[PDB]
């Protein structure tokens, strides 16, 4: 092997945040073209009950343990709530307005 690693370090890691890209790195989510948020989400929503960050008192929450924290920085979130969650993270300019509907 022999490769670069980096240069000039800027805003973000590529499309998405560290904080997404990472998390989508471990899960072993192969980060090179721009994923789809349903996608990234879907994964998530899985995740969510693969571990087991359900909710007793309402699986239609999420209850982060710690990679979605580092991801979010929530205790609780939305099973939905992730799109947006994400819809955050992801970066290209997102024109909307004016209100926040």
């Amino acid at each position: 092997g022999s490769s670069g690693s980096s240069g000039k370090r800027f805003e973000f890691v590529g499309w998405g945040s560290r904080q997404l890209i990472e998390f989508l790195h471990s899960l072993g989510k192969d980060t090179s073209e721009m994923i789809s948020r349903y996608d990234v989400s879907d994964t998530i929503a899985k995740y969510i009950s693969k571990e087991g960050l359900l909710d007793p008192s309402n699986k239609k929450k999420v209850v982060c343990d710690k990679r979605l924290v580092l991801l979010f920085g929530t205790r609780t979130i939305f099973r939905m709530k992730v799109y947006d969650l994400l819809e955050k993270h992801y970066k290209e300019n997102q024109d909307s307005g004016p209100s926040s509907g």
